[PDB]
């Protein structure tokens, strides 16, 4: 279920080439094949929902590679790095968590990411 909206609505698309789905503690309820992004840093992130402060001075950090800060409001928090860049978007219980790279039109990886919390949220999660 966790597992299938990250391997088939995320990565399967082609949107993103890589994606994790958080509790809004920052563990990590289900990731795709190889990524694997820190209880730290994923608590982080949680809390820049709440108090974007931290992350608009510093960026945020996810699975080793750091990001600076383009978007950040009380639902989404988007990251770039170059060409690449990661997707974060806060659903009720959870926050998704999508990289794009090279390849990717960002505002590809956007619609897939948010169509996929709006989807999430109206099904109490």
């Amino acid at each position: 279920s966790w597992q299938t909206y990250v391997d088939t609505n995320l990565v399967g698309t082609g949107a993103v080439t890589q994606a994790a789905i958080i509790g809004h503690d920052g563990n990590t309820w289900a990731t795709s094949a190889g990524f694997a992004v820190s209880p730290a840093n994923g608590a982080a992130l949680a809390n820049a929902f709440k108090d974007a402060t931290a992350i608009r001075s510093n960026g945020f950090e996810l699975a080793g590679t750091r990001y600076v800060t383009i978007r950040a409001d009380d639902r989404s928090v988007y990251g770039k790095k170059g060409s690449a860049g990661v997707i974060t978007v806060k659903t009720s219980k959870a926050i998704l968590i999508g990289v794009y790279n090279e390849k990717i039109q960002p505002g590809t990886a956007a619609n897939v990411v948010e169509k996929l919390a709006d989807y999430l949220i109206g099904q109490g999660f």
